[PDB]
């Protein structure tokens, strides 16, 4: 766990989004997002896991973590769900997979669910 | 039953869709799709490929295809593609991962992109 020290922090994506966030020693991811695009507006609550005891030859440590689209400001009916790996050194970068639910009818399930990639840095 | 074969003829969705398909002997997948959902009429041109030799030990067949929400009836400035295999014998089916990319903005490319899953069978739902 240089991993738990080196995912806790600030991290910001492509798109602006900045993510904060905390890993304990037993795996726990806590913190807030505040994203620059969508039906989103102030931070939202972070919550999710990464393996704690991490490989050790060159490989990143995995994670995931959901923001449920609702806080005191607004609420999109919406959950989006990050999974990819943390990856170290002078260029650390979580790169990610996003899924992103939306509450939908019956007859509009098959149009509920967005898929979209995200890459997070430690400098904006 | 060989992939090619089992592959070839009619599959039908969850929703209630329609896939027409031929499997060629080098791997080419070529037919019509009609969807029962979303901004469709009529059929669309289906393209894709599948493995022609497939193994030989109880796997399924990887294939995958294409088609873009243009035809003659509407065009919705879309295209799904399907990714999935074909398990043969008396409950045949293709079990399929599905995205759906419409056209966007620079601004909204975040949101360009679903996902789904369908399942066909060769007999209707």
């Amino acid at each position: 766990m240089t991993a738990e020290a080196g995912i806790t922090g600030t991290w910001y994506n492509q798109l602006g989004s900045t993510l904060i966030v905390t890993a304990g020693a037993d795996g726990a991811l806590t913190g807030t997002y505040e994203s620059a695009v969508g039906n989103a507006e102030g931070s939202y609550v972070l919550t999710g896991r990464y393996d704690s005891a991490p490989a050790t030859d060159g490989s990143g440590t995995a994670l995931g973590w959901t923001v449920a689209w609702k806080n005191n400001y607004r609420n999109a009916h919406s959950a989006s769900t990050w999974s990819g790996q943390y990856v170290g050194g002078a260029e650390a970068r979580i790169n990610t997979q996003v899924l992103t639910t939306s509450g939908t009818t019956e007859a509009n399930a098959w149009k509920s669910t967005l898929v979209g990639h995200d890459t997070f840095t430690k400098v904006k």
